[PDB]
């Protein structure tokens, strides 16, 4: 009886095995754009992905992860609210069964069709595992997806999903360039939060871009053909793998733009 996104194992149940689910700095949150304040103390954000080295794509039963070789200082996030350098380790998405839902963060209560999470760990802690014992261990760059024009840079992801349909399947996935998943603008909102799945650890500086990317209906329909189950088990489509917004508690969301 493992956590998931169903009626008997989804977000309202997670707190029994992960009591931090009811913590002081849980994610995602609704971003109330009128309450968020421009912060002149934010430095410029730097997303340096030119030497990113993807390795593999994996269906972990909750989403799919595109994994990167993080053994060298290569694809890194710095600046903005961050102190020092954060290294890309993986990205993944959350998405809906219908285009009207799927994002984790919301913007003035609006849900996007999906949300991309580029996950980075603070290199001062040596590795990801030690980073998730720290309040500033991780930085997740979140990007909303809306349905419209196709995102050409996403197609290589979409085209490999048939090989990883079920939980536990992986495929080689080298030479994928995550630059092709970014919008034009780096304007963002930021706040301190958590992982949005178990173990829900409160280690994350969230950086959520304001400008969504557009993906086509056909691209997101291929996400919805993935399975939460493993091979040979009864089909349960991998859809609605998002946690809803959590209480903001004693936090302020800061904007990078005036
Ligand atoms: N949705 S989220 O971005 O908050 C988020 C990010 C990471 C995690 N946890 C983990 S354990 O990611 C592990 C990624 C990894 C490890 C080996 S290579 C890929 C859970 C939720
Ligand atoms: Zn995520």
């Amino acid at each position: 009886h493992h956590w998931g996104y169903g009626k008997h194992n989804g977000p309202e149940h997670w707190h029994k095995d992960f009591p931090i689910a009811k913590g002081e700095r849980q994610s995602p949150v609704d971003i109330d754009t009128h309450t968020a304040k421009y912060d002149p103390s934010l430095k410029p954000l730097s997303v340096s992905y030119d030497q990113a080295t993807s390795l593999r794509i994996l269906n972990n039963g909750h989403a799919f992860n595109v994994e990167f070789d993080d053994s060298q200082d290569k694809a890194v996030l710095k600046g903005g609210p961050l102190d020092g350098t954060y290294r890309l380790i993986q990205f993944h998405f959350h998405w809906g069964s219908l285009d009207g839902q799927g994002s984790e963060h919301t913007v003035d209560k609006k849900k996007y069709a999906a949300e991309l999470h580029l996950v980075h760990w603070n290199t001062k802690y040596g590795d990801f595992g030690k980073a998730v014992q720290q309040p500033d261990g991780l930085a997740v760059l979140g990007i909303f997806l809306k349905v419209g024009s196709a995102k050409p840079g996403l197609q290589k992801v979409v085209d490999v999903l048939d090989s990883i349909k079920t939980k536990g399947k992986s495929a080689d996935f080298t030479n994928f360039d995550p630059r092709g998943l970014l919008p034009e603008s780096l304007d963002y909102w930021t706040y301190p939060g958590s992982l949005t799945t178990p173990p829900l650890l409160e280690c994350v500086t969230w950086i959520v871009l304001k400008e969504p990317i557009s993906v086509s209906s056909e691209q997101v329909l291929k996400f919805r053909k993935l399975n939460f189950n493993g091979e040979g088990e009864p089909e349960e489509l991998m859809v609605d793998n998002w946690r809803p917004a959590q209480p903001l508690k004693n936090r302020q969301i800061k904007a990078s733009f005036k």
